[PDB]
């Protein structure tokens, strides 16, 4: 029971009306957009690298070539809930072996030494499933987190996002805290030659396939991207010839308040109740970390309101990360019978109706829309700034992308490169969604690397 549709009318005007907070105008996209190509400019500079939120990171990863090796390279993959190892063959490349790891919560939280042990038992137990142990491997670590790179293989871990917060880790060499853990377990041997960020690793993989692929950029749990800077400008590094790939750590734009006039009351509450309070704001606007989330407190004001749900939520609905990204994604999917959204909300103990299901899907497309437009402003920014950078007429130029959000939510995508293509005249964009590119990439740089 519950009909009137001129009743379900006005309560879905009175959502619309809650929801328009979420909008983003051209305008507040170019104006987030100049501030993020601001913050750019501030973290390549010596004189404001240190208070720059933007740390435009270098990664030692070069323009080459070089000295390619081939044959069989190791490749770990550290930085979402899993973990990854990789055995790559490089000829002339192919992923030949893979296993993926759940990282249990006490290793993410506890003590680095735990964590790394964790993953120096998963390096064991991926070399017996393929009687690998006694040989020696070339190694390649993409390494999710923010890191300074004092070379290819060496670097330190500056802070954990995404809720990582192992004690023991910031302010430490990540290839010592690897290597130190593969030693006091004495099974295996390795050598570890490189360090990657996830975007790195991307870009690197798609590179591989395509030669104008210069861009990697994650959208999954957490968000960020690389590109390849011209050597003049990386202040950090000495040196003019050629190109060094940055990492611009720009999921921590807005921490120094740039962002200040778009976040909402939302943004605050899941800010607040992170892991890393005032930290990579502009992440927590996109990431899939996040995204659930903010579903999950707008439909409690919808709920408080009298909008949703006849102004009850269920105890599911009041659990933290209870309306998981991965809904936000399916809820989007629906083809419009309601089925999917009904599924969700029955299942998170809600008993919805048709009008609860339409208004699930609304604050659902405002919360990806919104992420969508916020990510493709700092992408329109690292573009433009290459554009101007390399003083091309038309630019013409590969994005490489990994990440469950740009991959797997049935609109962001659209979304996002309509949006990126509004703000990018003079551009020519394609995207590339990179097969692996975090595991193959890692190897693929080791090779380059190990000669
Ligand atoms: O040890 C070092 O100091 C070191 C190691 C490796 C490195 N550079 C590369 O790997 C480049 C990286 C691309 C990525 C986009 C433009 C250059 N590469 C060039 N070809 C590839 C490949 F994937 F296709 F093999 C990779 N720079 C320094
Ligand atoms: O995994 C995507 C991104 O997540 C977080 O923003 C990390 O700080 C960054 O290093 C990584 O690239
Ligand atoms: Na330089």
């Amino acid at each position: 029971h519950h009909e009137n549709l001129y009743f379900q009318g006005m309560k879905k005007e009175k959502v619309e009306q809650i929801l328009a907070e979420f909008q983003l105008q051209e305008e507040d996209l170019k104006k987030v957009m100049r501030r993020m190509q601001k913050e750019m400019d501030r973290g390549l500079r010596l004189e404001t690298h240190e208070e720059a939120s933007v740390k435009m990171l270098p990664t030692y990863v070069r323009s080459t070539p070089e000295g390619s090796e081939v044959g069989d390279f190791l490749s770990l993959d550290l930085g979402g809930t899993n973990f990854r190892v990789m055995l790559v063959k490089v000829g002339e490349s192919v992923k030949t072996k893979h296993q993926m790891y759940s990282i249990p919560e006490d290793a993410m939280t506890g003590t680095a030494e735990m964590l790394f042990d964790y993953i120096s038992e998963c390096i064991s137990d991926f070399l017996d499933k393929h009687q690998m142990k006694h040989k020696k491997l070339p190694l390649g670590f993409t390494f999710s987190f923010p890191v300074r790179h004092e070379d290819i293989d060496k670097g330190i871990l500056l802070n954990w996002t995404k809720g990582f917060k192992a004690s023991g880790a910031e302010g430490n060499n990540v290839v010592g805290l690897l290597r130190d853990a593969i030693k006091r377990r004495g099974d295996f041997e390795m050598d570890v030659v490189a360090m990657v960020n996830d975007t790195v690793a991307t870009m690197i993989s798609c590179y591989y396939e395509d030669h104008q692929c210069e861009v990697g950029m994650i959208v999954g749990t957490g968000c960020n991207a690389c590109y390849m800077e011209e050597m003049q400008n990386v202040e950090l590094v000495e040196g003019d010839e050629g190109r060094m790939c940055v990492n611009t750590e720009w999921g921590a734009f807005g921490d120094s308040g740039e962002l200040d006039e778009f976040l909402l009351e939302y943004d605050r509450l899941v800010d607040e109740s992170s892991a890393n309070p005032g930290q990579q704001l502009y992440e927590k606007l996109i990431g899939g970390k996040y995204m659930g989330e903010l579903v999950r407190l707008v439909l409690l004001r919808l709920v408080d309101e009298n909008l949703l749900f006849h102004g009850e939520a269920s105890e599911q609905l009041r659990t933290r990360g209870a309306f998981e990204t991965r809904f936000v994604s399916q809820v989007e999917s629906d083809t419009g019978d309601r089925k999917q959204i009904y599924n969700i909300l029955s299942t998170l103990g809600l008993r919805p109706s048709t009008t609860d299901c339409d208004i699930v899907r609304r604050a659902c497309e405002s919360v990806s829309t919104r992420a969508a437009h916020m990510c493709s402003a700092g992408l329109a920014g690292v573009i433009n700034r290459m554009r101007e950078s390399r003083s091309e007429d038309v630019m013409r130029i590969t994005v490489g992308v990994d990440g469950s959000v740009y991959k797997l939510h049935p609109s962001f995508k659209e979304r996002f490169h309509a949006s990126v293509r509004r703000l990018t005249p003079s551009c020519e964009i394609t995207f590339i969604e990179s097969e692996e590119g975090s595991g193959r990439g890692a190897a693929l740089v080791s090779a380059v690397a190990c000669k």
